[PDB]
């Protein structure tokens, strides 16, 4: 496909603002429709996942308008995504060769556990991702992911309006046939607000809970909560001076210690690029995805920047997520002038390994505009008690949220977005096909499982978060209990069977494994013990021994009962095939490599000979995956065959669950 510069030229020809060039790509036009079936408040990642999944699940049925107050896709924290998210992107027609032009490659979740009382001592937990011919995971810059999903939505009959705000004071939501009158303005100053007559409102306003807060007070869990403070840094090409053995920049790296943990995410940034130019680049990438352009014939990320006049740079996202019962000294003025800056730099110098690690990185000033060198957010975890009602439902952060750890926010949260999308078709049809009282009653019944799922989802994720946090107080419990149980319970069994039709049903059965009974049994034993030890104390060695022995005894039976075949010793560097801990084990599969030219991490596969980020040619043999233990040519061929394309929808197929087999 020859690249077109439609939006760059349209914007210049009409001196269009950012919101106007974006809204000009809507199927029904740049102005709001008088009426719609569904109105989505908020075009964060979940409002757009919802709208894309709804139109894809059943096209040409619902008229959907998404209202976003930002003039263009705004900055969001929340950058690490997981295989279920990639699978969803692939099911929606965008596979890894195209996503990797926009986003960073992610291969594995890796953990380093720092000993607080013995500074310099650490242990680790290493996992891998998948071969390039199986799948990829992604580190996403959220202004870019939200642009990608906006453009894809506009190409699939969804209208997205940036620079427009739902007025939750004058908006009317009710359970009639189309009882909703959604008031949309450009802001509080706006003299001339518009109204969209509609049947269903979707609250996708994230943690702001702009609608559902009207129906119930925000709920907090017992015990400590967390605070986060973070910034953006350079991304070194040469990672060899990182003070952790066997470190890899394309993993989502976790530096873990008694008070909490640090995330480390390497990802490309498009900041500084005009929005219209970005629309042309994204549009071009979708046309290439439609045409099936091979990876080696697709322009590299840097070449796309040259073609469309973009800014491109590699950054590392680095942040603290710590407990809010941490004691800080009163005067922190030595570590900066902002609180976020102060607590970040104060915490770095509490751990020699964190200071040696951070000395590989240079702080980036104001990457997302003024005031954005440093971020802080306090009291992270919450739940919305009411997530649906006559004429409306809520999705994503609007339902609740826990913690960055294991990235439930996007990858678990999309279970609500995609289920709500599927449920939206009968909700709207019920209201168009039955009198008001019976329609309302039938819809309420239909949503009882949605309400019940949300109600128990967040507490399960909250217990999962505490489970990991308390085990991060010890360098054996963290890797051998908490991480082990999260990967065994939460690995995505039978993901290669998921299609558009089964996606929501599969996704709500996953929950990162946090519903698995044996997982909850080990988690409750650890939390019950460790929470009785004050944070500023070391765990007694006998408590670690006992929790470790308890966890391993429950583990052996639960692993024996799993009928899913997995080369566990290839995926977890520290464990054998039966998930026994192996002191000093170093062998694992190798799926990625670092470009010698630009430093970008690449997926190994024979048809990708050039770096997807800068275009530099690898010598060819580098593209050979290392399977350890080995796979024959037949086994390797069989693996890739399973992951080529998703199975067609069979309404007589039983859904195979991601969680381990029950013990009968
Ligand atoms: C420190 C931290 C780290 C995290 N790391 C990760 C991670 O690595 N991986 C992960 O998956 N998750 C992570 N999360 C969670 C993740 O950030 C969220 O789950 C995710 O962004 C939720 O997206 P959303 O679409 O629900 O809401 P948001 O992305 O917050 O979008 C809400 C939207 O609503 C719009 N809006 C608000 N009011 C109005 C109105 N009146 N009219 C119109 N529009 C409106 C806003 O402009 C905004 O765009 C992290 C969270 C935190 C706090
Ligand atoms: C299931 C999968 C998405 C996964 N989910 C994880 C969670 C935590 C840590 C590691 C993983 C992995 C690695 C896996 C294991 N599978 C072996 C055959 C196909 C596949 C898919 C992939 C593979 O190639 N790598
Ligand atoms: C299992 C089932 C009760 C179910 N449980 C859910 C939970 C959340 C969201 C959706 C579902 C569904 C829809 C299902 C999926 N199954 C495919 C084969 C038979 C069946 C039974 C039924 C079917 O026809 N529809
Ligand atoms: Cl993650
Ligand atoms: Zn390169």
């Amino acid at each position: 496909p020859t690249p077109k510069y439609t939006f760059t030229e349209r914007a210049a020809a009409g001196n269009l603002s950012d919101a106007e060039i974006l809204n000009s790509n809507n199927p029904t036009g740049s102005e709001l429709p008088d009426e719609s079936d569904v109105v989505v408040g908020g075009a964060g990642i979940h409002g757009l996942i919802y709208a894309l999944h709804a139109s894809k699940y059943k096209p040409n049925n619902l008229k959907i308008s998404v209202i976003e107050k930002n003039t263009r896709p705004g900055y969001k924290i929340g950058e690490s995504t997981l295989p279920i998210f990639y699978t969803w992107c692939k099911l929606h027609g965008i596979s890894a060769a195209y996503l990797l032009r926009l986003f960073g490659l992610k291969d594995g979740l890796c953990f380093y556990f720092l000993d607080r009382e013995n500074q310099g001592q650490y242990t680790d937990f290493c996992s891998v991702g998948a071969p390039g011919l199986v799948l990829a995971s992604l580190q996403i810059e959220r202004p870019m992911s939200e642009l990608l999903f906006t453009i894809l939505a506009q190409r699939n009959g969804v209208n997205v309006y940036h620079g427009r705000e739902v007025d939750f004071k004058s908006t009317v939501v009710q359970g009639g046939g189309q009882g909703n009158k959604i008031a949309v303005s450009r802001g509080k100053y706006d003299s001339t607000p518009k109204t969209i007559d509609s049947a269903l409102f979707v609250d996708a306003t994230g943690r702001f809970r702009q609608f559902c807060s009207k129906k119930a007070p925000r709920h907090r869990f017992d015990g400590w909560n967390c605070n986060a403070f973070w910034g953006y840094f350079t991304a070194p090409k040469d990672e060899s001076k990182i003070p952790f053995d066997l470190y890899e920049g394309d993993a989502t790296n976790h530096l873990c210690f008694p008070e909490g943990w640090v995330w480390v995410i390497r990802l490309p940034s498009w900041e500084g690029s005009p929005i219209a130019n970005l629309m042309d680049m994204v549009t071009y990438i979708l046309e290439c995805a439609d045409a099936g352009v091979p990876g080696d014939e697709l322009p590299s990320s840097e070449e796309l920047a040259r073609m469309f006049g973009l800014k491109f740079q590699w950054v590392t996202s680095i942040g603290f997520a710590v407990r809010n019962d941490v004691k800080y000294p009163e005067d922190l003025s030595a570590y900066g002038t902002r609180e976020a800056e102060q607590k970040f730099n104060y915490f770095v110098q509490k751990y020699e390994l964190l200071q040696q690690f951070m000395s590989n990185f240079e702080l980036i000033e104001n990457l997302y505009g003024p005031g954005t060198t440093w971020f802080i957010r306090k009291t992270l975890a919450y739940q919305s008690p009411v997530v649906s009602g006559p004429g409306w439902l809520a999705i994503g952060d609007a339902c609740g949220f826990t913690n960055p750890l294991y990235s439930p926010g996007i990858n678990v949260g999309m279970s609500t977005s995609t289920w709500a999308a599927q449920l939206s078709h009968p909700i709207v049809e019920i209201g168009k096909s039955a009198p008001a009282d019976a329609a309302e009653s039938s819809i309420r019944k239909l949503l009882v499982p949605y309400d019940d799922y949300c109600k128990s989802l967040v507490p399960a994720l909250e217990q999962m978060n505490r489970f990991n946090y308390v085990c991060y107080r010890d360098t054996r419990l963290g890797p051998q209990v908490a991480c082990l149980w999260q990967f065994f319970a939460g690995i995505e069994r039978y993901l290669s069977d998921v299609n558009i039709e089964t996606f929501a049903h599969y996704a709500i059965k996953w929950v990162w494994g946090a519903m698995v009974p044996e997982y909850q049994q080990v988690a409750q034993k650890c939390i019950e013990h460790i929470e009785t030890v004050p944070l500023d104390e070391r765990l007694p060695d006998a408590m670690v021994d006992e929790l470790l022995a308890f966890s391993n005894r429950i583990k052996s039976a639960a692993v024996a009962a799993d009928d899913f075949s997995l080369r566990w010793d290839a995926i977890l560097r520290s464990f054998d095939r039966s998930l026994n801990f192996v002191e000093g084990k170093t062998s694992r599969d190798i799926y990625t490599r670092q470009c010698s030219g630009c430093g970008a991490w690449l997926q190994l596969r024979p048809d990708w000979k050039k770096c997807h980020s800068c275009g530099l040619l690898g010598t060819e043999p580098q593209t050979a995956v290392t399977f350890d233990p080995p796979l024959t040519a037949e086994e390797e061929a069989l693996l890739y065959a399973a992951w080529n394309t998703a199975p067609k929808y069979d309404p007589s197929k039983e859904l195979k669950l991601p969680t381990p087999t029950r013990p009968a």
